[PDB]
């Protein structure tokens, strides 16, 4: 995989997927 | 919370919250 | 495309896909 | 609103939230 940008412009839609981000990067977390 | 159900007329757009779903409910399995 | 369900059990997280599923529809109305 | 930046690690992750972005964005030409 490669590094990608998610730029948003606004406030609350970016809080939405920084929680589906807080979620899935957890996945890679889980041990 | 309570249960709430989220009905997409589709297939590939209802995968994609599908994700959001398993690592979202793969936080509450974490321990 | 066939009708899927997605049940959420919470209720922010629920909100979350619901504004995923506000523009996702809104596309297949744009018009 | 400001710009924010959404770094995800993979590929297929973000293409995911790359959808809910096209739908959101979308929201905003609608007109």
């Amino acid at each position: 995989g490669e590094y990608f940008t998610l730029q948003i412009r606004g406030r609350e839609r970016f809080e939405m997927f920084r929680e589906l981000n807080e979620a899935l990067e957890l996945k890679d977390a889980q041990a």
